[PDB]
């Protein structure tokens, strides 16, 4: 027979946080368990806050409130919402209703890319296009992301909802839905059916938070050299650039302003790079 089951260090993930209580939930026997935990019967001298999503080791004992022990080492953390160890994000923009810009996508891309997030791309609204010729734009736009080497999924508004395609994604990660305020709401809602402080809500095998990441778009914490990196098309051509450190602007025998040149690199991808790296550099004075 089963005893003294409390007589372990558990883990978890911190699934909500409130009002000084972190419930933390553990999929670690038959149970799915959430445990409401207190975060101060031993967790300092150590002044850091607990976040949604940290990993943790607890204590609990029968028919009482547990306790955080330690927080294992964040691999990221978002500020707006205060989340952390997020692996994915899903990123949810119309066809139409509004008009499809990749300038926007990029941005979100920048920023996803730049915390340590793996983007995954949903277009939606794909019901409500009637003319052929924008059909075939978001198709194309489609297929160069997914040549970049993004999943990228074409969904259509009623029918999204369900979230076929998305779904499987879900499993053994933690996720955030960004993008668009209107579809990624619409979305998201969808993901976590059966202020605020943001939870992760444990579906289809993995946890999903309840509120949109990424509110504000700056890339204030983005330098110029590391900004490459957030466009893989881009960061893997800079390794044929003449001269090291290339930010691929003025500079000489670049490959990657030769592979826009080719063809072989989408023109709005780098447009859109030199925009942002205009934005990174008008933060400071320049001499
Ligand atoms: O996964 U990293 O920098
Ligand atoms: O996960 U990395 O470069
Ligand atoms: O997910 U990336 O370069
Ligand atoms: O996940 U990466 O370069
Ligand atoms: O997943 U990658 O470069
Ligand atoms: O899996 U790769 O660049
Ligand atoms: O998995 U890779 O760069
Ligand atoms: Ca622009
Ligand atoms: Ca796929
Ligand atoms: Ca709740
Ligand atoms: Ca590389
Ligand atoms: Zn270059």
């Amino acid at each position: 027979a089963r005893h003294h089951h409390h007589h372990h260090m558990p883990e978890g993930k911190i699934i909500k946080a409130l009002s000084g209580f972190y419930y933390v939930l553990d999929e670690s026997e038959d149970s799915d368990k959430v445990i409401q935990c207190r975060g101060r019967g031993i967790f300092r001298k150590n002044k850091i806050t607990p976040l949604v999503g940290d990993y943790v080791v607890y204590q609990a004992e029968n028919d009482k409130e547990g306790y955080l022990m330690e927080i294992k080492e964040r691999t990221n953390e978002l500020i707006r919402p205060p989340i952390c160890n997020v692996d994915q994000a899903v990123l949810v923009f119309s066809a139409v209703q509004p008009s499809f810009s990749t300038a926007l996508l990029d941005r979100f891309l920048v920023l996803v890319e730049a915390n340590d997030i793996q983007p995954i791309i949903c277009i939606t609204k794909m019901d409500l296009i009637e003319d052929q010729d924008t059909e075939d734009t978001i198709q194309a736009y489609a297929e160069d992301y997914r040549n970049i080497g993004y999943d990228v999924y074409l969904t259509s508004s009623k029918d999204q909802d369900s979230l076929a395609d998305i779904i499987p994604h879900f499993q053994d990660k933690t996720t955030v839905f960004a993008g668009q305020s209107g579809v990624g709401k619409s979305s998201l809602l969808n993901a976590i059916s059966p202020t605020r402080h943001v939870e992760l809500i444990h579906t289809s095998g993995g946890l999903v938070a309840d509120t949109p990441g990424f509110s504000s778009l700056e890339f204030t914490d983005i330098e110029e050299e590391e900004l490459g990196y957030t466009f893989p098309d881009i960061r893997e051509k800079s390794s044929s650039c003449k001269f090291r450190g290339c930010l691929h602007l003025k500079e000489p025998k670049c490959a990657v302003k030769q592979a826009v040149e080719d063809g072989e690199l989408k023109q709005y991808r780098y447009d859109h790079y030199v925009e942002f790296m205009t934005e990174i550099k008008d933060r400071k004075p320049r001499y």
